[PDB]
């Protein structure tokens, strides 16, 4: 299988885990602007787009961490191996949504075709899920590119053990002589703490500041 | 009547109405900056004040928008044909507020003098609604004008059905050679996705941008 | 005993507090940046560190005002005499948190007194509460050094009559001539309302902008 159960017994967060799962149910957003100035020179020097990257990137950065990929199956905590992106596509015609994904892979160019074969199939259908039920081991991504936001925050009427986490993208903005890509970042307490968010963050950043392949 | 019992047959949003509202019932803050330089110049221009004017443009944009005019009425699905503004007052006095609601009106002449009737007669009136019951066909606007904030959000213990945006308002800034204006929206997701938010606050700024008559 | 039994009836909020309260249950965030030039000359004419001198000036503020330190108590409604900081401290080794309290004092040299003695004691502490239990009359203040963010906001599953402040700080960052700290606010709307938490923040901008001792 592609998951592994969690040693919760010897975990340094065990406490924190009870807590934040049934005493004290909670989750935080916050939001952030990352640096895209980089990125934007180096997609300048090749045939990428933006948003695919961007999901490359954010799900590069989630595989790298486990408290990004935990989850309760059969009432036990286990980490996934890995994890995909579920992205939002927007629909032009119907000005709609729809959520997709696609497997990763840590080749950016097997994540291309991935994608680009994924958009070609479902391209032109407006089911919210057109590919059906969603992978378990995913993280959720979406982009909101008509507006520029500092801050974004989902008010989840129930969202007990859902663990993924959730990262929304605005609009990005020239700020002086930076370009920069306000990035909002939704987990639950359970297994997630400041910590964990701001080293998903700095991580990210650092690949945004790298060549690509 | 003035409301319109809405197709949800055949709605390109029904599955996503479906799943917002009963499977995964959510909603959604944004905070963003609208650029009010060209309007700080157009009141110079003239009698009317600040707070009145972003009433009055903030309930023209609703209002051109079905999906900010929704809500359930008898089980149904219903559009308003028009909502009016339901807006915060602050008692110095008290130091406490009252929420007060005016009829709007595309002539902006008309609508000051609906706001100038309500102010004068319930300014003293320390009751949280002095009108007593809010009319179903209204939108929240507030306003924090004491203090700038990038982001705003409300957290609701319950908001099962309420479809009208709640908008909030900062006090404005000097950022640059610009003056900004942070405005949060905040939406239910089984009536509102992104796009509608980006498209409600992109129409504003261009109402901003323009000419008040 | 240290709270005072606070006069429910002839109170100029006792509607807004049972509309909050009961009615219509909620709370918010708001997030802003107070501008922490001054003090950081301040810190460096001194040999004061920043954040035991942040929760000390966030308690100081707390202290001044009566909505910010309200509580049920045996179902009645008090005010305490005054609240002590519950910080949170991340430890390196283990990644982990712990939440500490120590007495506020109106003296700083005796609060920095009071900070290293908990410190001392604690810093290997791993418990999540290494004291046992929180003192009823406290605040929370919280820190997320690693990264800045533009807002930061808690979506907790269950706050029913918790009143206690919780402010949060991110890093700081240096916008053009101004050193900028992010400090999210969120309140209960049965005690607070924008007016409280704004006062809040303008007075704990001047106490940054003031002389230590
Ligand atoms: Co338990
Ligand atoms: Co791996
Ligand atoms: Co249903
Ligand atoms: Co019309
Ligand atoms: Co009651
Ligand atoms: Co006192």
């Amino acid at each position: 299988m592609n998951y592994t159960k969690f040693d919760v017994k010897n975990w340094v967060r065990r406490e924190h885990f009870e807590f934040y799962r049934h005493r004290l149910p909670c989750g935080f957003s916050l939001t952030s602007k990352i640096d895209i100035t980089t990125l934007k020179k180096s997609l300048d020097d090749s045939a990428y787009k933006f948003y695919p990257v961007m999901i490359y990137l954010i799900a590069q950065a989630v595989n790298q961490f486990d408290e990004l990929r935990m989850a309760i199956k059969d009432d036990e905590l286990i980490v996934w191996d890995s994890v995909d992106p579920q992205f939002t596509v927007f629909h032009q015609e119907t000005e709609t949504f729809s959520a997709l994904s696609c497997p990763y892979s840590s080749d950016i160019d097997q994540f291309m075709v991935n994608y680009l074969s994924v958009m070609e199939r479902y391209k032109s259908d407006t089911k919210l899920f057109p590919q059906g039920v969603t992978p378990e081991n995913h993280l959720n991504i979406s982009a909101l590119p008509w507006v520029n936001f500092d801050s974004f925050n989902l008010n989840v009427a129930n969202f007990t053990d859902y663990f993924a986490p959730i990262i929304t993208m605005a609009k990005y903005q020239q700020e002086g002589d930076r370009l920069l890509l306000p990035l909002s970042v939704q987990v639950h307490q359970a297994v997630c703490d400041g910590f964990h968010v701001a080293r998903f963050i700095n991580r990210l950043q650092e690949l945004c500041n790298s060549k690509l392949k």
